């Protein structure tokens, strides 16, 4: 061990400088202590307690949960595979300060299977702490969570926005929202104020946008009648694709609101479920939570996560069940140790 | 020559031969001399001075066709003749409540005198409103006695009206679970018991019909309406609706009056009252929280800004919101506000 140390390939934008395979040491610019040893063509990250000329010091373990945590989607990560015992650590660098998406792609190559399956896998974070993973699958699952702004499965579950691939009209003529409601698809994608071009601009595939001809810009009576006489069912694949585009688009509005608040962290530093809770309430009540959910926003900007659970439990807005489910997401992050 | 001058009845909580003219100063007033003839109070006014008649009173600017007097005020209703700085009026109601006046003026024994003279209201502030006819004054009275206009409130443009048990939501929607069995103009029984309705003044016969509808919400209310709907008579449904509309109106009234603006809710014209209650009834009564832009304009008495505030709410209920704005605008146009 470490097994297959020069197998596979390494994703690195940094590629430093008679093709010689003597060991070369370098300090990776933006940081210390990040000494790298290049043997053959490959970067090797080593640590030891004992002070040295060419090894890094022992890195602190991150408090981030390996089973349920995420790293900020706005951060580059370093992925390493290797072995460690008694104050000596030797890791082949597999991804060196690469994006989450690049990493996910890079880690799924058959070339890297041998090395990733027969060594301990870890992520070295930008803050220079490390997350040690039980296995490569766990690491891969951590990255998958991390790259999403919200948890689209919770979002489209029945406890939240639900999911109906058939054109639906979620109001009735006795309802107060009758005239503002339009033809709806998937998880709350309402076409009442949207044209085909709007959807293309938002990156909806043409094959999907074409399908929705006749459902655009219809509201109230016309949307209601249209659904009753000529409905349309998308396939689950297309409806999820269309839903996620709008979920993510909406999420970025909540994100900017959060970020502009300057509370000492960014939206991407919050755990996935809590981001999902905040987006869920926004999607339903309007995104400017400072006005549409003052008691929630208060707890948020205060980073009072227990208080945030209390706030959700405490609003009666005719939608208290959905609010309790949102507070339950935050409470999960609390109980998991992701918040505080 | 007031036809039937000594006919009919006079409503007055204040008060052998009575065939002699007796004169008094109406107690808590000033320039309110009365003359009792044959047992009936006579309000006289003369231009050129006298010491048995009052000085001529100023005409109120309150609109006789669309205006109201505050339902918290007592009024004097007089019917008679006037010309050339000589006014002589038989008092029909002396400082009575609005409701008292409505009832009194609709008695058959007074029909004749009210039909054949000029009818007016002497207000508490001693200003007068002159009416083209008794029917007009009676309608003016009916507007004044109601805190909001129930017909507008219950019209399709506003809260609407459906005497049949209905469930104004569906399982998809946000509010499916908080919605209960509803009757008339938005009376929701989801958090109400038969006793609550009885406490609120609902008659037993109406309350009794609703037994299986109380306290149901969400799925249970939704199913109940589908499986066992009930249609109330229009009269019973209006009775029930009007109790809750009025109860809600008093909540808004209290908030308005607590703001110290300084006029009381009862001093606003009817249609503007209706507008404010209608938005409260639908969005939550705490308007400073549920509709701040509207509330902030109200308490600043910025009536034009009030219309704009209504016109610019985006809450997914734009149509109704603009109709409420339109009520306020009508009051501005009628010269009732500002
Ligand atoms: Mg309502």
């Amino acid at each position: 061990v470490p097994a297959f140390l020069f197998s596979g390939s390494t994703l690195s934008s940094y590629r430093p400088n008679i093709t010689i395979a003597l060991p070369h040491y370098v300090d990776l610019p933006g940081r210390s202590n990040f000494k790298l040893m290049y043997i053959m063509g490959f970067p090797i990250d080593t640590e030891m307690e004992k002070d040295s000329e060419y090894s890094n010091k022992i890195r602190q373990e991150s408090k981030i949960s390996k089973t349920e945590g995420t790293v900020s989607y706005e951060q580059k990560i370093t992925v390493e595979t290797g072995q460690e015992k008694d104050g000596v650590k030797v890791y082949r660098v597999m991804v060196l300060e690469g994006t989450i998406a690049e990493s996910i792609e890079h880690l799924d190559k058959k070339e890297n299977e041998d090395i990733l399956n027969n060594n301990r896998n870890r992520i070295v974070l930008a803050d220079n702490t490390v997350i040690n993973f039980d296995n490569i699958s766990q690491l891969k699952e951590f990255l998958r969570r991390s790259v999403n702004i919200v948890d689209h499965d919770i979002f489209s579950s029945n406890g939240f926005e639900g999911f109906n691939p058939t054109s639906h009209f979620p109001s009735n003529p006795s309802s107060d929202y009758f005239n503002s409601t339009g033809v709806t698809f998937g998880s709350g994608v309402d076409l009442g104020q949207r044209s085909k071009q709007d959807l293309l601009n938002d990156g909806v595939p043409q094959y999907i946008a074409d399908r929705l001809d006749g459902y655009y810009m219809l509201r109230g009576k016309e949307a209601y009648d249209k659904v009753r006489t000529a409905p349309l069912t998308l396939s689950d694949n297309e409806a999820h694709l269309l839903s996620n585009i709008y979920i993510d688009k909406f999420s970025h509005k909540i994100e900017g609101l959060f970020n502009d608040a300057n509370i000492g962290l960014r939206f991407s530093d919050l755990p996935l479920r809590t981001r999902t809770a905040l987006v869920s309430i926004g999607y339903q009540k309007g995104f400017k939570l400072s006005r549409t959910a003052p008691t929630v926003w208060n707890k948020v900007i205060a980073k009072d996560w227990n208080g945030l659970v209390n706030a959700f439990n405490n609003i009666v807005d005719g939608m208290s069940d959905r609010r309790k489910r949102e507070g339950a997401l935050v409470q999960k992050d609390i109980d998991s140790g992701l918040l505080k």
